């Protein structure tokens, strides 16, 4: 539920990054930044908060075969339907370590 702006000042945005100077519980101020690239997305030209983790609206996640993520997920109509996504689309082996591409 946020409300940072109420107890912060000198807020600015540069690219995807918010910086602000915010009141500590016990009197001081601290300047910090948050990168909004992980929490906001462009949907057809409108900035939207990114949905909560898919694990909150999906169940029975499994690996199907060698690279498919399979689950049942809630539609906006609140019904569960079967869905799958090929993790080979974007998950790479970078020298022994799994990395998102
Ligand atoms: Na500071
Ligand atoms: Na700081």
């Amino acid at each position: 539920l946020g409300k940072f702006s109420q107890t912060c000042y000198n807020s600015a945005i540069q690219g995807s990054v918010l910086t602000s100077t915010c009141e500590r519980t016990n009197g001081g101020y601290n300047t910090s930044s948050i990168d909004l690239n992980s929490v906001i997305e462009n949907v057809d030209g409108s900035l939207k908060w990114q949905p909560s983790n898919f694990i909150e609206t999906c169940r029975n996640t499994q690996l199907a075969g060698s690279s498919e993520l399979a689950a049942e997920c809630k539609t906006r109509a609140q019904q569960f339907v079967s869905t799958k996504i090929n993790l080979d689309d974007h998950i790479a082996n970078i020298d022994g370590t799994l990395k998102y591409e």
